[PDB]
Formats: structure tokens, sequence, C-alpha cells
């Protein structure tokens, strides 16, 4: 039940001996791509869809994945089985593995770690969180890159600020992202808009958007300027541990009493129900 | 003579025993800094300016390096000493450190690695090198992040098109720098013109430009038009490990014969001159 081990190139290794020699391209270059995904029951949620993610922003990076997706996606559920759990946390990570020269990729690293289903996961409080604009665009945004400098040295002013995260701004003219999730306005007549272009494509926002078309909501991907704030009733965050969260306070602007929106609040249980169908077919 | 040890949080480690556990932000993160400089003679090079930067740059992660810089120095002659090397390269690695939620930093991990004098080091080959153009702005550009997921994801492109290196240019309006060095044109009035803004201050950058001055040439600190191509004689390269190297074509641009111009080579000899003068204060 508490975490015993993890998987290194296909190798289970014990929590404590789990190391990458200091010539890792990760470690000297930052070059790498990750996933993570939540386990509830002995299953890993949407698991093909966050592997075909995976497979992808390795080869964005001309990183070859040493597995086929089945042989990785068995390793997955071995690992779960090892560490006798069915409520988890899973972090895959490629790196640009040990490099002859501290820079060209040779043969990458494979991590599969595993962590106890984070407390937070899906709070979903009623209350909504506040954050701060920040002018930025992501690299390669599109992958799932290891790459996360601005978001963390960003953690100071956030909270000085009296925030708890943040939005970027593409030129601070266009609404992208935070750090880790995918961001979502509603506008009064109950139209959902989120980015199309230039962010992360979720797997939490995937689901939240079909479940939003299903029930007969207007869903705009599209481009998003930062006086839209003025027009929206309601905003929220996606991503794998948020699942929907509540947004009641962008720098001044309140949205609405800062409580969780009518569709923010309708999304939270849709996406609920995406995962509890989800678990049907396992 | 052969690298035996690295140094990791103060301790002479065997190289073979040098690993990170994996919950290592520079692994899950890419949150990390970093310094690079070669020693000659025993000596590492201008070594206060390489740690008063290495210094600057943890400041900007708000990662507190655990050593002052007097005791860093004298950790650096120790790994010299015990590998019984005068020609190196050493790596300082600062990371974000072994982080309990895989995200905020808690002390950072501090790594000295040492290798062989590079075989390339100062080649200064008189043949200038080919470069492509590509369109890029480095993040964080002033601090020396362990961020390169760009300039290496770029390798198979350069190779591919026929050349070695690329030039970073901002929004394909304002040259930069490249991945790992400092870019410099020379006009036909013998104007040396380099990027003053949203770049990396390299060390051989801040020697060459005091060579050039001292030596009585005019060098221009400004924003570089990408037209100013057309205009130029020369182009080079600085870096640690380059020092100055000849570009002989950027795109479909050749300079000259394609061979090393004259204010080139002048700077070669300058900066040969720098480090020689280095070594008398040692
Ligand atoms: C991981 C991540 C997300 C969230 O994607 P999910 O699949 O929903 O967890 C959003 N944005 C960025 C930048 C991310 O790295
Ligand atoms: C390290 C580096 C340089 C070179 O700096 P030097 O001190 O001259 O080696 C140039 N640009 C970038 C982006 C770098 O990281």
């Amino acid at each position: 039940h508490m975490i015993k081990y993890y998987n290194i190139n296909g190798q289970q290794v014990p929590v404590e001996n789990a190391t990458l020699h200091v010539s890792d391209l990760s470690i000297l270059r930052g070059y790498g791509i990750f996933d993570y995904f939540l386990a509830r029951e002995g299953h890993p949620l949407f698991l093909d869809d966050y592997l075909n993610r995976f497979y992808r922003s390795a080869a964005e990076l001309y990183l070859e994945i040493p597995f086929d997706k089945a042989e990785l996606r068995r390793q997955i559920y071995a690992l779960l089985q090892a560490n006798e759990v069915r409520e988890a946390g899973i972090r895959l990570v490629l790196t640009g593995g040990y490099s002859p020269d501290g820079y060209t990729p040779v043969n990458p690293n494979l991590l599969i770690m595993m962590y106890d289903l984070p407390a937070s996961a899906w709070e979903f409080s009623a209350q909504g969180i506040k954050i701060i604009t920040h002018p930025f665009q992501r690299e390669l945004p599109e992958v799932k890159t290891i790459n996360y400098s601005t978001g963390i040295r960003m953690l100071k002013t956030i909270k000085e600020r009296g925030a708890t995260d943040l939005i970027y701004v593409d030129q601070g003219e266009w609404i992208r992202e935070s750090a880790r999730s995918n961001f979502f306005l509603v506008m009064p007549d109950n139209t959902i808009v989120t980015a199309d272009e230039k962010i992360l494509w979720g797997i939490t926002r995937r689901q939240v958007i079909d479940a939003a078309r299903e029930a007969g909501y207007a869903v705009e991907e599209r481009r998003i300027h930062i006086t839209e704030l003025d027009q929206a009733r309601e905003a929220f965050f996606t991503s794998t541990i948020k699942g929907v969260m509540a947004i009641g306070q962008i720098d001044d602007r309140v949205f609405g009493d800062g409580t969780i929106g009518k569709v923010t609040q309708e999304l939270q249980d849709l996406f609920v129900g995406k995962v509890k169908a989800y678990l049907e077919t396992c």
C-alpha cells in the first residue's frame, strides 16, 4: 500500500534505489517529455489517450520509447500490482538519456513513478481560487515537455500577490493555460470558451469538452482576448488532478460571488460521470 | 588523468556512483541552472566571472547555493587536484532539488562534473561554419538555465539542411544567439555588432568585446535586424569552447570566400592573449 517500487528502463526498482546517472540530458539540458494520470479501482483513467499523447510527445523530441504501447501498458499494470494499490498517481518520464557529449541524445531513459492518489484530486471546492495573469508563451506548447521553469519560478510572486495559481497570456493579448492546467470561460449565454492553439491538449480538457457538447452546450475552441475576462460569467481550470476547478478571481475581477458557477458545477458532475463510465469499460 | 571523480553536494564521488534520485526537479521539471568553464595549466579560466554568473543564475530561480563562492572555488580546485588534471572542462549544475510534490523546490542539488579538455576547444578553423536561421526566443534569456529543448530538438533539421549550427531570430526580426553561443557581425567599416538584449551575457562575449575595444575597434551593443546579414563582411560565434569561431555561411549568404574574416582572425588572437594574461595572474 505505501509505494515500494518504481520502474526504470523496464526494471522494477525499490524507490530508495531509483536513480539516474548525472550524464542524463534531463539533468544537464532539461531534455525530456512526461505524462501523468490517476488510477482508481486498480485502473489508470483514459489510459490509451494518455499513452497516445506520451508517444506523440516522444516523437516531437525524436525520442524513441523502447517498448510499444501494449508493452508499456503491461509494465504500468504490473507496477500497480507490485505496489498493491488501487488508488494512485502515475508519472511517465522519457529523458534524452545518457548523452556522450552533454547535448546529443543517444537512447532515452524511461521512468514509471507511482504516488498515492493526490489528497487534493477532484477536491471540487465551492470557493473559486484566486489567480493572477502572467505574460508568457510556453515553448513547444503541444508537447508535454519537462520544461516548467517559468511556472515554478513564479511560485513566490503568485503567493506574495495573494494568489494560488496563474494564467499565461501570450503577448498579454491571448489567454492560453496555466503551467499545469487548461483554462475555460463560460459566457452569460452559457457558451463555453477555451483556447484551440499554442496550448497543451489536455486529456481532461478533451473529456470536459465532449461531456459539455453531449449535454447540448455550445463550445467554442478559439483565440480568447484578455478583454473577454470582462464578459465571462464563469472561469475554471481542467487537469488530471484538478478535474474541473472553479476560479473565483483573476486579478481584481471576481466571477459572480467567487463561488463555483452553474455550468462549472454541471461540468464537475459530468467529468465524474466520464470517469465512472471509463471504469465500467475495465 | 582519466576523470575519476565528480562532486555532489560537497562530497567527492567516483564517476560510476554519481547519481541523483528521480525526485530531482531537473529530471521532473527541467528546473535548474548551470555554468561551464575550461581549466588550463591547472586553473579554471576567468573563474570569478563564471562563479559570479553562477550565483546570479541561482538567485533568478530563487535557488540558494549551499556554499559561499570561496568555498565553491576551493571544491573546484580540490576536484582538479583529486582527478590529477591541468587541462579540463568543468560543469556546475544546481537543480531544484528533491521536491516533496514534483514541483515546489526545497533545497537544491549541486553537481561539479569534470571532463577532458574538449578536443574541438579553440580549434579556430580557417573555414567558416555553415548555419541556418531559426525563428525562436529563449525563455529567461539572461539566466543560464538547463533548458535546451529547442536547440537539441533542432539537431536533425540542422544536419538534414547541410548546416552544423543555427542562429535564433526573435520573431524572425531580431538576431540573438545560438543555443550555446553569442553572435557577432563585423561591418565593412570594421564596426563590430552584437545583441545587447534578451541574450545570455557570455563570459567569452565579455572578453572579446573588451579586447576589441582595447585594440580601438568600434563595438555596438544593440538590436540587430535580420537584413544586416546583407551588410556584414564577417560573422562569428563566441563561447567557452569555441572561443571565437568564423561563420562562413548563414542560409545562402556566404561571408567573403567562406574563410575566416580579417577582424575575426584578430579577435581569435586577442582572446588567446586574454587567456594567457588571465593565467599570469594565477
Ligand atoms: C499536463 C498539462 C495540462 C493538463 O493535461 P491533462 O491531460 O488534463 O492533465 C495542461 N497544461 C499543461 C501545460 C500541462 O503540462
Ligand atoms: C553558455 C551559453 C553561452 C556562452 O557563454 P560563455 O560564457 O561565453 O560560454 C551563450 N549563449 C547561451 C544561450 C549559453 O547558454
